[PDB]
């Protein structure tokens, strides 16, 4: 289990090859865009040490200790403690960053414990995992192609090397040329380059699943327009940490090493790789464990939001926060079943219900723009009446702590609070927040097509079927 | 446990002071308007002796048997027997049938279990319980006051006695008069006049608990507009056999012997009953099982539909359905947690999770709508295009077997999937069944500010609250 | 222009070939399932010649009094006057009749008037039009083929015949052979089988337009099951009245004399018909009235019943009820934007604004299903709470006038309100209204899809290409 | 009619009493976070001078040119004037910019044309408005009081001067203490310190009405966090030049001259101003003209994206576009029928329909998170893949040249249209005009109850009782 300081110490050493506005980061751990991050992804490593949480975020095996995201779960009772520490974890962002590593932890001890699935490259997996769990690395992922022309297929873009394709095998790997279109939080050691979780591949030329240390030559991050709205807590409370950063993935003929190929030119292995292996079960576990603790998160700011300005005392407003307790039960609800309709799959590894899963990540798309909505409703022009830290510093003080009071609330805290719920919703970080929750994990209308395919759908039309022998009995 | 005949016989020997268009109903088992009813609560009886069944409706004990919605559960295990029941039973009538005994029963059995909340008369509850238990008797239930003036409380309506109000006290009991607003399904043995499960009870003089036979003199059940189409299974299949039929109900200064007695005049008790007894969560379980039950007939439906017309090809179509399927693995994760996380209240009984319950009585009037539409923008002129039996028994029958055939479904078959969809959706009888979910747990206005009342919020202001004094510190 | 004893005449005399359950209706004036409507008919009508609306509701022409409904107009005040009419007409059946004649009306109004559109057959047209005006014949339509594989376009359905086609020409005419999906109304003189509205024709063999009276032989109108819930305006007050009946149309080798085609085989005229003509306006603009009275009548139901129990005094009643103001609102102003913008067409016919039509047209379907939930919203039981008026003429009377009375509203007064807003929403003929509506003008996911296709969109493109003008200077 | 050049030397000469971050703003008009707007609203003066739109934006008077939002409208022509220079001045900023001047021109406009409305200071109000006319002076307002405590009135908050109120009256005017909560834009000459448009005044010691030159001693304008995020067009589209910046403004014993005051102490005159004047009309009016020309950039917009990724090849992304569509029309029409039904006020001034107006001020709240969300639901992980022009013109120019191309565009209007984009829905910017939209007008809550209660609904009430005239007979 690494320790902040190790993490630091390690993308100082070798930073990703990231870029800003045209110039490479030499030292994202000081950088004003990414040093909050940084510092962040660090005290979630730092809480594995901490006395309280150590046995609730690792886990011990043969003198060592490991990150519990890495654990092949063998009870129900193993598959609760991931979920533990999926929540623990969220909790300290108040499920703010939607990629920390114990995400893509998940996926890859999938992968291991399915590594059969792999075939040739089943030991290549094993190592990978093993690899990931001793040096207890940070990743980052990247599974979708350029946004070019989306009326065509991977193979049908204005050039064969948009998406990332083999341009030849050799020796020592192959060399792979193209891009990926997003990758969250490239604060990290390692990158996947993994089939999608419901596209096909396409072509045998796109059908990869590989890693690489971000450090790689040709590999590129190149950042988009960075949302940290300032390093002072009061006035940015969430932006000054937690910003992950999206950027796009270019791959300028990189060398993948063959102990780093997963999946080569196999469309069938990476259309099911999620599914057969469990990884898609796993990974949409720590979902429905961040996706709690972010509800929870916004329930807190609204209850205090409408007591803070006498807004509680309103019917309506009691209602939209009620709603927000709905929406949090139920995906509590879907995380309770996930956990407790659990059953071993293919290759005997214990995976949350599915139907559990599918339900939170499709519903939670539509139910967070609601609660976003709401906390819009309640707060008014409140959550656009933001004075600086710097304004109750400065000569109006003592005005602004007249008229910024809330009923039985300090005015200092008042702002403070609305400055919270603002970046939690309408600063440029907090937007981006809602479309994080509706398309992180797929498009909506292609998520709800590839449930309507895979589930069966063959016992309630039977009921149905059997329910009118009786309609048509009137015939004989 | 009680049969189908036995019912029957019982309802045909002391039928309920039913009333239809202003006249008495001497037999509802042969009587045009009932019968169907009748008949399908008949087969939920006799369901209870069926040797596939026996041991899922029913339970064992010194020398008897037992239906097992009066079992006082001990164990999750013995929680999830009682769900299995509930379920069974829906699933008999594709969940259209909102008001099955099982349901006043849950409410029964947890006063009784927490008989000790009611006082003095603690024992007439348990004997009550041991009577509907013993005799496996019927149930109707009314809970609220006419609609008269809403705008003021029970005791500022046009006459002190439209609530139902006690008028005097004697040695054999209590006379009371005035009317509760709707029972439904009063082919029923007893009727259940008990307190809000959210309303205030307002004053003391209407602050009452009692059950009673539905033939007691005084006591009048005045029938609305019946709903059944017509005695065809093809034609009306669900209407023919289902219609549980709503009423107002009457008490011309009724007696109500001290035995019958639970609450009277005692407001507080009025207004915890069913939290405190534990019957709200019991109840709400019943609910649960049941709305999946019925959401699952949906989606067969839906499924048949798309199918049979060939509609299944279309993306928005497919989206359609799947949300159906979210909506269903919603409702059964609620169920799941329910179960899960139920523990013993002050009284010792085990009671299901309120959290998981609350979530779902207060989701699901939000998510039928949009099953029932969904069924709507499938189906579309297949809907309205419904011959009867009567058509293609007819000299155009042939030509209603070619232009009515499915992609590949025959005609016949068509037409009976759709004459079913229709009376889930547009019959008079399916229409009634989108108003029955909007409103039988109560007014969501007032359902969902009663959550925000009594849930906890506390942990989550905690939270927000620790977040934010990283903010204030900025002006140490 | 006719009265109303003339076209009960024609009816008893030259009925349409209809078919209930099984067997011919040998006259829909006395018939139980139509006489309903046929009177309702019959009384529009009969206004035409009322003092008080006959300069409202009709024309005079060279010594002759025609249907406002048939005027070509010239100026936008002809335009108005075509509305008013429109209008009046509603307004009698507070919008519950969807299929009166004028729409259709509107239709051959156009079709002549544009007549040089149809070439060869443009006589014929001209012809058809002034027989329709000075007969004031009724007519009812069918536009869309039978529902059976809608996975494939109407030359792949299981059979060539299964959609309309044109079996053979002679010198009389042509001979046709299938079905029709959908014809409201069938209590006409004439039917009108023309193209659909937005769907494309397919093939020359089904590429057809023509008109035939009613009781052409070999033609068939198969009702769906009757909507009708009995004679009493108390109990029944719109079911008894406008139940218009939906039925399938067949045609066994029928012969459409020459002079009555008015398209034939040529896809592309079908195609672009209502369009190039101004069908589409015009019968839009009788669309828009019709809604128009439609939600006023739903807006007068929602006060009176907040009004009636009191609910008024609560604030999300009376927002509810602002919310159908602000829809009434909304379709006044398509109105007038369709009226004061009208432009004449490529005939030279002047038709309203397309772009206000296809607003209304496009967005009510969306909006109906919200005014109707909202009256379901505040009604709650009181919706199914519908004793007879036999209930109140017997013995429990008394008792039911003081359960049922309002605020400071008698109670019959009271249930008679409910009723209506019982049959307007939840009865089998109230549902079934929110099926029309989302579905008469077409399917909405191809309405929309037609509406961007024909929509010109370059002008807000260009003015966003303009803006960007400055975004990429930076690189000059 | 200032010039821009003017405008910006009397802001440098005489500039409002504007902090930011704690520190007085000694020239906004080279400020960093004020200087865009400052340039924007110039630009938006000269253009009054520009020839080829001289004629729209303003109108010659006795020898002057006057900006036309100050133009007494004597016919509907003159009101279709003041419409096209409403919509003309919001074409430039896209729709973004929601206070320009105009607007309150419009109410000051009405304001002196109602003036005997104001009793003895009618004439102060027409002084001023000549005042405002030819100076061509900007103007910012604040109607709303503190939001502290909610659940009370005006007079019950922690101190009797949190709203502004009276102090003291003396020979030379008032003097005022408190603070009104919200200011947009205030690049102003001037502040209308008016009743509220909705909310009664509470006492007569906060019924106030008056006008201040932005300089005025005691008068503070306190910013919120800036939403500029830079100055490159490329990057920064439009919050690095439409950040109009919303702010408290504070009154520390305020001198307001006698001549500035047009109402005092007159809580019936502050409820009905805007109404009574027909400012509430005319005001509107700017805002659905307005609101017209934001609708139609982000119609041409998502048109632009759609086409620009190959996603207008799928069926929901048109149908999306549509809806945008819908939306436009239905904001169209409200403005047609508004300056069509147009009628004079009590004091002679025509004022446009305000059940239009009242239909588009109440319907875009609820439309416009819809349009926001659709261009989210097309533009998906474009919208944060947002190089910096600075990318393009560094090392990595040539493989985003490659990467970031779209169907048939170019990677640098490709980014340049998704930078706009997201500047008009997920920057801070982007996401504020959402919280704008929802509320600028008031609570929807509170607008939605002022409508119910406004308007007349008699008329469909009584059509609704003649309806049920027949079923009442039946007792006869
Ligand atoms: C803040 C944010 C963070 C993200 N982080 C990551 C990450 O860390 N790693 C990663 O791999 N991905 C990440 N993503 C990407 C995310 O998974 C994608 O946005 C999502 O899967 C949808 O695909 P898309 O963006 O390519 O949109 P597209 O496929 O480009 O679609 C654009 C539009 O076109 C439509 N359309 C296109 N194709 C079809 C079709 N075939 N059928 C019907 N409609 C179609 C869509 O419905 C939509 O309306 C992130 C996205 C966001 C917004
Ligand atoms: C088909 C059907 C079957 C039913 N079966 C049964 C049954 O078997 N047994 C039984 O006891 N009940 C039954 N009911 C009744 C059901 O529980 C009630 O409809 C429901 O609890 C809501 O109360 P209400 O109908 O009295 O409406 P109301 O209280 O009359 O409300 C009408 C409207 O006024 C509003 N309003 C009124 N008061 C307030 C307030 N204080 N605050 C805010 N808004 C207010 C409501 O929000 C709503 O918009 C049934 C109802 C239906 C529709
Ligand atoms: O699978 C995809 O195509 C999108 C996706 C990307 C990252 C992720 O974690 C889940 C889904
Ligand atoms: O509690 C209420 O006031 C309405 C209600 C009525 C019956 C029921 O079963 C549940 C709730
Ligand atoms: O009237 C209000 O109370 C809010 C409001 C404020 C400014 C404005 O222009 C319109 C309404």
């Amino acid at each position: 289990a690494r320790t902040g300081a190790e993490y630091i110490e390690a993308l100082k050493t070798r930073p990703p090859n990231l870029w800003y506005k045209g110039e490479k980061v030499e030292d994202p751990t000081t950088h004003p865009v990414f040093r909050g991050i940084v510092r962040t992804m660090a005290a979630l490593y730092d809480l594995q040490h901490d006395p309280r949480y150590r046995e609730v975020l690792t886990y011990e095996e043969e003198g060592k200790r490991h990150g519990m995201s890495f654990l092949i779960p063998k009870t129900k009772e193993d598959l609760k403690r991931r979920g533990q520490a999926y929540k623990l974890w969220a909790d300290q962002n108040l499920g703010m960053m939607g990629r920390s590593p114990d995400y893509l932890n998940a996926v890859v001890m999938a992968y291991a414990a399915s590594a059969d699935y792999f075939g040739e490259f089943a030991e290549n997996v094993r190592n990978y995992y093993r690899y990931l769990r001793d040096q207890d690395l940070a990743t980052t992922h990247a599974l979708t192609n350029p946004q070019v022309n989306r009326a065509r297929p991977p193979s049908g873009q204005p050039d064969p090397y948009i998406p990332v394709g083999v341009v030849k095998q050799t020796e020592k790997g192959i060399v792979v040329r193209g891009a990926r279109m997003t990758a969250t939080f490239p604060l990290a050691d390692e990158v996947l380059i993994f089939p999608s979780t419901l596209l096909q591949a396409g072509s045998e030329k796109y059908a990869l699943a590989f890693a690489l240390p971000t450090s790689t030559p040709g590999l590129h991050f190149v950042c988009r327009e960075a949302l940290v709205g300032g390093d002072s807590p009061f006035d940015h409370p969430l932006s000054s940490r937690v910003e992950e950063m999206d950027c796009l993935v270019i791959f300028d003929d990189v060398l993948v090493p063959w102990e780093r190929v997963f999946i080569l030119g196999n469309v069938e292995l990476c259309n099911n790789a999620y599914a057969a292996t469990g990884a898609l079960n796993h990974m949409a576990h720590q979902v429905v464990a961040l996706k709690t603790a972010k509800t929870e998160a916004f329930l807190g700011v609204a209850a205090l939001m409408a007591e803070g300005i006498g807004a509680d005392v309103y019917g309506h407003v009691q209602e939209k926060i009620a709603e927000i307790i709905v929406y949090l039960e139920a995906m509590r609800a879907f995380w309770t079943r996930a956990e407790e309709e659990a059953k071993e799959n293919a290759y005997g590894l214990l995976v949350p219900d599915r139907g559990a899963l599918d339900g939170a990540r499709n519903l939670y798309p539509r139910l967070y723009p609601r609660i976003r909505e709401i906390l819009e409703q309640i707060g008014a022009s409140g959550l656009i009446t933001l004075p600086s830290e710097k304004d109750f510093k400065g000569p109006l003080g003592p005005f602004l702590e007249k008229f910024l009071q809330g009923a039985a609330l300090e005015a200092k805290e008042r702002v403070a609070l609305f400055r919270l719920a603002w970046d939690m919703t309408l600063s440029g970080f907090g937007a981006r927040q809602e479309l994080y929750e509706r398309f992180f994990f797929g498009d909506p209308v292609r998520m709800y097509q590839t449930l309507y395919n895979v589930y069966n759908k063959e016992p309630y039309k039977e009921r149905i079927r059997a329910f009118l022998k009786e309609s048509l009995k009137v015939f004989e």
